[PDB]
């Protein structure tokens, strides 16, 4: 494929969903060979993994002293799209969670694609790597394609599910949202996260109930998310990639440790 | 006392905690013997138990095709400072919840009161009353005070808890906030109401957690609460109120039939 950037600058704007406090999005068109890089005041920090410096409850980066929360959903969306070079400016502390998903980023984002003159230089996962951790557990391996399974085992009426994403079927997780269970609140409150949460950007789900009125918008819509969020934390690896995945009960830090030690064999 | 109104207009905006939609309110003074009125689309709407319409999860009044939800706090607070003529112009239909207590409202008409040249006429209870409904009583009988008791049973952490009000001791209520249970919910939303509940206006309770991330302001804010309730309703009787009530499990509707009642015998 092509690299690709934006025809033209792209806003948004709304409460971050950890720190409560409104930001600011622009997205400006780069040229070949730049990638995907965030800034904010005067600094440009790159969406690698080198610049993670928080993996929880979200995939925080930052760099000389300046630090950006929640790039998970931008990322996976520019990921989906190859979208290959790229500036965020942030005008605040987070990324607008906006309703959960990628959705808004995904529909603005694709009408305003433009083709580059210079083919996409792929992370290409060459060879097995497991990384696991209490339970957790993420296999990658060599593929033409990008696949994805998620495979959760919840502690509440979801059960046991899996879903599987591939290339082409972008429209099945770019709408998935971010999802907490009523049990674990206490504790994202209580460690300073959450400020911005909301049954407008987070699907509250209880041991047998959904607090959401308008419910899940799918059956496994738990799952399609966290495949969404493990395609954005692989853009961390500086370039859109090919290989094969799958992640068992995987959150934000085994991503990472995944991506660091994909990085490090190659 | 002398019937009171205010020195000069008072404004309250917010969402309501019902509806979810925006609202304000404007307080406007009156003459003596003017009384406790409402104003919506052109419409007047005296603050009397004839113009109650709904008692489910709030008191709401209404009059020639115009209605207002939610009027307990900002009666409640009246009562409180004997507050007897004014108009409130609603701007929306619904009363803005603010933060789920009466504070906002107390602090800014307690700092502006202007006392008239009229003594108040009281509603004196009489003679010995009892209201039931499945388990729920709620029994009024004569004072030269109004004192107020509410005894809850609840099927959580909470269980059963007393709070005793008595003239004089008015801030000990006007900071207690609206709660809910976690498994009240669904129940809420699914019909049509709690559309602008949060944790900034509600006390979400669940079987042995607060999910407020700033807690209980008193160990016994729900009844505390209750207490704040039944103040408001019993101020559709009309004018400031003297008797002693007790009320064990009561709600609005059963707050409503005492006042009938009442009204109906005096
Ligand atoms: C239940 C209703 C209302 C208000 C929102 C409650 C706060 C939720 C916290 C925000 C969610 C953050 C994502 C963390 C989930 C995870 O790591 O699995
Ligand atoms: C899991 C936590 C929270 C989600 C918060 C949603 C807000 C609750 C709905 C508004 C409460 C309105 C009060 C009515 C309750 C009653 O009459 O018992
Ligand atoms: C837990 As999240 C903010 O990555 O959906
Ligand atoms: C249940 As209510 C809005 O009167 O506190
Ligand atoms: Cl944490
Ligand atoms: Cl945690
Ligand atoms: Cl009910
Ligand atoms: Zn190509
Ligand atoms: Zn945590
Ligand atoms: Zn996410
Ligand atoms: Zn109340
Ligand atoms: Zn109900």
């Amino acid at each position: 494929g092509l690299e690709k950037t934006v025809k033209e600058k792209l806003s948004f704007e709304g409460v971050g969903i950890h720190t409560g406090e409104y930001s600011k999005l622009i997205i400006h068109p780069e040229k070949e060979g730049t990638g995907i890089r965030f800034f904010k005041n005067g600094v440009y920090i790159p969406a690698r993994h080198e610049f993670v410096v928080h993996t929880n409850h979200s995939t925080d980066l930052g760099f000389k002293g300046q630090r950006i929360k929640t790039v998970e959903h931008i990322l996976s969306v520019l990921h989906l799209l190859e979208i290959t070079n790229v500036t965020i400016e942030v005008i605040g502390n987070e990324i607008p969670i906006l309703d959960g998903s990628g959705w808004e980023f995904y529909e603005a984002i694709r009408k305003n694609i433009l083709n580059q003159n210079r083919e996409i230089d792929y992370f290409v996962v060459e060879e097995p790597i497991i990384v696991e951790d209490e339970g957790r557990l993420i296999k990658a391996e060599p593929s033409d394609t990008l696949e994805v399974t998620y495979e959760g085992e919840f502690k509440n009426f979801l059960g046991r599910q899996k879903f599987t994403f591939v290339e082409g079927n972008e429209e099945e997780i770019v709408l998935a949202r971010t999802f907490a269970f009523d049990w674990e609140i206490e504790h994202i409150k209580k460690v300073g996260l959450g400020k911005g949460g909301s049954l407008k950007n987070t699907l509250v789900l209880g041991k047998d109930k959904v607090y959401n009125p308008e419910g899940l918008r799918y059956e496994n819509e738990p799952v399609r998310h966290k495949v969404f969020d493990l395609i954005g934390d692989l853009y961390l690896l500086g370039s859109p990639v090919k290989g094969k995945f799958y992640s068992f009960r995987g959150g934000h830090s085994l991503n990472v440790k995944l991506v660091k030690e994909l990085a490090k064999k190659q």
